[PDB]
């Protein structure tokens, strides 16, 4: 199980840690932070320029290009690391591919006008994330009859939608979208059955780091969630998740080494 | 609904419990202060011993061990609602510990000193059976045989299975791969239908994997703890109580959403 982009590959026979690079002098700072994450063992850096704060204005395309593209460029021309770009905009997808981005990580699963066409044209790997609704209102009244089944249907549909637009299965990643239109119980139901998303035979990406599903469980603020975030990370990676998206790279990578040592000793190579 | 009973109280093993490790080195005030901190961090069991009772630690007379151990156990039993595990190999310390309110006998020698087995039987308290020996033909199968044997040995001495806890003894005569084989197959030790105790906190199986010193092993210890608890381990023995407890709460929320209630 591998991904291919920009003339290199990513071997997903073991879990990978994706370091969050939020870019919502900031370019030098971004590069310093990317460097630190790389040294800590991050093998993918997720550059993100539009925040998902519910009440917030969406950023203009011109602002998102300014924040994201120089950052992706700087990293591509300085380090060997893979680069994911956190955008929903066709122009940012195109421009990012041109400066060396490896993965389009769209929380909206290319639902923006032109997004699907633009991603198809880059030939890059694409991460499809479940979200119910949109970021402005998704957390008001998250509701599911069966949250696993509903997220699973969604993946079937979006995969079909990507293949129709000319994007091959082999470029797709799936992410259940923890905290995107989900209460606490919804999130833990998905984490508990995460292994069951392997039937698609596609890489699994998860981002639980410092999210509400830890905050609400422990009643702590965003800077007290490391231990819970690691637990989430380990729970996911023990079920064969391929990419773990986190703030605290060093600590996550240490935990993943322990998961790898455990999975290596297992005949199965997975828990369910 | 696995449950232990001791000293007129019970321990509900439908969820994982964190056992904090307490050092005994004035020292009695400090012990109680550290026990208090671990309880406030969410420890439901306190394992009295730590660095005074580690392998390689200086041996002591019966008289010295009673003097250092029994007051600590007594002080904790009087002040806190918590369960108390006592680290000792000596029959006298077993007897006296039970008299002052200890709940669990934790002997890393598996009651092999003369009289220890008999004394533990007499207390009626729960007893931890930990594997210790590095070289194995099949580490899981050998650790598993040892549990079969020690359970029989304990039942023959009059200690009912319902008082037994099984611990594979990470780091006790085990290289790195032996330790991860056992961790990987931990869930298979449930066929005994007995509680499972594990202690990986800051051990070599982390330090050697990550090549870090004893103080830089928290993240790896937490992963070990989560890996064990996801597999239905009932007690987790650690230095870092607060963080481990937070991780266990995540494990609990996950296992509650799970229909199975366990991974394997
Ligand atoms: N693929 C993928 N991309 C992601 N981007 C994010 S942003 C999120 C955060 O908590 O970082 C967030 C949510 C709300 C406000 C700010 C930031 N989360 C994911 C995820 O879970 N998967
Ligand atoms: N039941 C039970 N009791 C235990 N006592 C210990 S002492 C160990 C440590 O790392 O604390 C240790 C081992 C070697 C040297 C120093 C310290 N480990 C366990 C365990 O794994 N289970």
């Amino acid at each position: 199980m591998k991904l291919f982009a920009q003339g290199t590959s990513l071997d997903l026979s073991h879990p990978h840690v994706m370091g969050i690079l939020n870019v919502t002098n900031s370019l030098i700072d971004a590069v310093k932070h990317a460097n630190l994450m790389i040294n800590a063992g991050a093998t993918i850096i997720d550059v993100g320029g539009e925040s998902t704060r519910p009440g917030a204005a969406e950023v203009s395309v011109e602002e998102e290009l300014q924040r994201v593209i120089p950052v992706v460029e700087a990293i591509a021309q300085r380090f060997e690391v893979w680069i994911s770009v956190d955008t929903s905009k066709p122009e940012v997808i195109r421009e990012s591919a041109k400066v060396g981005a490896h993965i389009i990580n769209d929380i909206r699963s290319l639902s923006e006008p032109g997004a699907l066409e633009a991603a198809a044209e880059t030939g890059l790997p694409v991460c499809l994330m479940h979200m119910q609704g949109n970021p402005k209102t998704m957390q008001e009244a998250p509701k599911y009859d069966d949250v696993f089944a509903e997220v699973n249907r969604y993946f079937i549909e979006q995969i079909a939608r990507c293949e129709q637009a000319g994007i091959a299965k082999e470029k797709l990643l799936l992410d259940p979208g923890f905290g995107f239109g989900k209460n606490l119980s919804h999130n833990y139901s998905l984490l508990a059955r995460l292994a069951e998303f392997h039937h698609f035979n596609l890489p699994l990406l998860v981002g639980m780091s410092r999210k509400s599903m830890i905050g609400q469980l422990l009643n702590v603020g965003p800077s007290e969630r490391l231990s819970g975030s690691l637990a989430c990370a380990v729970i996911a990676a023990m079920q064969g998740a391929h990419i773990i998206r986190v703030h605290d790279v060093k600590e996550t990578v240490e935990a993943m080494r322990v998961v790898e040592a455990t999975l290596s000793a297992k005949e199965n190579k997975r828990y369910e």
